[PDB]
């Protein structure tokens, strides 16, 4: 894919197929996602509803329509700023012990002859750590891994992120059924003057949201630093932060966004109409050359590196923080364990907003 985005990026950064706008270089997709008062992430008309939600004129909608991710300042603010505090740097490193020991126990479960680290790695430990952060109790292990898997790009219905159906309803009768057993995160949420709809999508949200983009970051990580040789440079010059960095650069886990324009606009020498969506592709942005030297190399200690894989702007990902810091040490445990790795087979998740692994069948070597 990195291919045509190549060739975008030098023939037609910013392009209409007929149907919507698609932006492929680093500043047009920068200034996409910054100028929140041009570019709306208001797609599911949750501003338009948000009196009727409150008053209770709404009584059924689908709770994760109306979260921070689609909306604009000043609701986004507001909501944004009831969880700030715990998903920063700050007080996430509280957690480092957590993860480490949670990351450990999870190394042990793995059979060095044949084993796939998607699954005995990558997918339990964003799932385990959220819960502990939310307070909410992994009841079924079964039904976390699933209800993790409705999130997806749902063509034809911009904005929505969740795959609906009786899977989702387990995932809202579930949430109803531990509102009250929750952390201080939890807390704050259930007691604000939020309708009960997007109380239910605030959580959601933060339960599910972020779980297989964790998972992909920390499988894309192993694939990379494997095939271009990287392990044992990266070990002995200690470089876990530089590389993760640049796997996030490189391989990023969410491949692109999109926006809706609240007034006619100017990117580059196009005119985009107002109400026309844009896609924007953070991959290709990833390695617009006019910002990164050698953007095609893999390059472990690469610096400065500033990637949009978190986005960029007010809606910079709440959780980069702690994908940042899972990552980080789910790597250096790995790679402290075992020092030589095969690929025996991959299959890569099929979809195409999410980039990642469903299988990552490996063999190694312990020490
Ligand atoms: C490698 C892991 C992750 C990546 C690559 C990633 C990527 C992103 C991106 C690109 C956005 C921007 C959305 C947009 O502007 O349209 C975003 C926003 C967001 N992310 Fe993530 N994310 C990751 C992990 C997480 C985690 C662990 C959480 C929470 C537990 C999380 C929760 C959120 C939330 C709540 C937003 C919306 C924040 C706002 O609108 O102000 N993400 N993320
Ligand atoms: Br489709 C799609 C699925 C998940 C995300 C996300 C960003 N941060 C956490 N999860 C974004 C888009």
């Amino acid at each position: 894919m990195y291919d045509w985005f190549s060739e975008m990026r030098k023939k037609d950064p910013v392009y209409y197929d007929g149907n919507i706008w698609q932006v492929f270089s680093y500043r047009y997709t920068k200034e996409v996602l910054n100028n929140f008062s041009k570019f709306s992430s208001d797609l599911t008309g949750y501003h338009e509803r948000l009196e009727d939600l409150r008053n209770g004129k709404i009584r059924f909608d689908i709770p994760t329509r109306y979260t921070m991710l689609t909306s604009d300042p000043p609701l986004h603010d507001e909501l944004r700023s009831m969880s700030a505090d715990i998903f920063s740097p700050q007080k996430l490193q509280t957690l480092e012990t957590f993860i480490r020991e949670t990351t450990r126990s999870l190394l042990d479960s793995i059979d060095p002859r044949e084993d796939d680290i998607v699954k005995k790695l990558a997918v339990p430990l964003p799932i385990i750590v959220i819960s502990k952060i939310l307070g909410l109790p992994i009841e079924d292990k079964e039904k976390f891994k699933e209800w993790s898997d409705l999130v997806a790009f749902r063509l034809g219905k911009p904005g929505e992120i969740f795959e609906l159906g009786k899977k989702y309803l387990e995932l809202i009768g579930y949430v109803k059924d531990h509102l009250n057993s929750g952390t201080e995160v939890v807390s704050r949420v259930v007691n604000s003057n939020l309708s009960d709809i997007e109380k239910l999508g605030y959580i959601i949200l933060l339960l599910i949201a972020g779980n297989e983009t964790t998972t992909n970051l920390i499988s894309n990580s192993v694939i990379d630093f494997t095939r271009f040789n990287l392990w044992q440079r990266i070990r002995e010059e200690n470089l876990y932060l530089k590389a993760i960095e640049e796997a996030l650069r490189y391989s990023p886990p969410v491949m692109r966004t999109v926006r809706k324009t609240k007034e006619r606009v100017k990117l580059g020498d196009q005119t985009i109409e107002e109400g026309e969506y844009v896609r924007v592709w953070i991959a290709s942005a990833n390695r617009d050359e006019e910002v990164f030297h050698d953007g095609e190399k893999f390059i472990p200690d690469r610096n400065p590196n500033p990637h949009l894989s978190f986005g960029s702007g007010i809606h910079l990902c709440l959780g980069a923080p702690l994908a940042r810091l899972e990552a980080r040490i789910a790597i250096e445990e790995f790679s402290k364990r075992f020092r030589h790795i095969e690929i025996l087979d991959t299959e890569k998740v099929p979809n195409e907003v999410l980039n990642g692994y469903k299988r990552l069948v490996v063999r190694l070597k312990s020490n």
